DNA sequence: ACGTACCTGGCT
DNA sequence: TAGGTACGT
């Protein structure tokens, strides 16, 4: 049951944007912060990396915990048209997983920072998540994730 | 003003 | 591909 009428939850989905939302921005931010000259929205990589490190061959992911299903505690299944929501989410997690291994394929460490580790209750600090930043673009260490439990190796 | 909880279409 | 809105602070 949707806490919106129509018009209102069609307003809230139409200022939904596809680039430099607010995780997107947070990232950015520290990516400055850290001197780090990044580029971004790269459409000739698989997935469309929302950040690239060439200098470090590296590129980052910024997940909405909602769009690419993480299993936190961001994440409800919709009561309203479920269906289509679980095709459509669970359709994105497919693909996410391809452009993972795609981008790997082309030579690239591939970092996915989850959105409940920039915004929310449960977000990490700016200097916990500075320094497991630094610590993964600088380093060798393959793909890995940050969640609010810190930064783990992709499986 | 701001942080969080509650919710789940639009635009290329 | 979060972010509008209601609420408590
Ligand atoms: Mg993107
Ligand atoms: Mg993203
Ligand atoms: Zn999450």
């Amino acid at each position: 049951a949707d806490v919106h009428d129509k018009a209102t939850r069609s307003k809230n989905m139409r200022a939904i944007a596809t680039r430099d939302t607010a995780i997107e921005k947070r990232l950015a931010s520290l990516l400055t912060g850290q001197g780090l000259a990044f580029r971004v929205q790269d459409a000739s990589l698989p997935g469309r990396p929302d950040f690239v490190v060439d200098e470090y061959r590296c590129v980052i992911f910024t997940h909405g915990c909602f769009w690419h299903h993480h299993h936190c505690y961001l994440f409800k299944v919709p009561a309203t048209r479920t269906e289509f929501w679980l095709e459509k989410i669970g359709k994105n997690v497919e693909r996410d997983r391809r452009d993972i291994s795609r981008l790997q394929e082309l030579g690239w460490r591939v970092l996915i920072v989850w959105e409940c580790a920039l915004r929310g209750r449960e977000k990490l600090t700016d200097e916990a998540l500075t320094e497991r930043l630094e610590e993964w673009i600088c380093g060798e260490g393959a793909s890995a994730q940050i969640d609010t439990q810190g930064i783990h190796l992709l499986a």
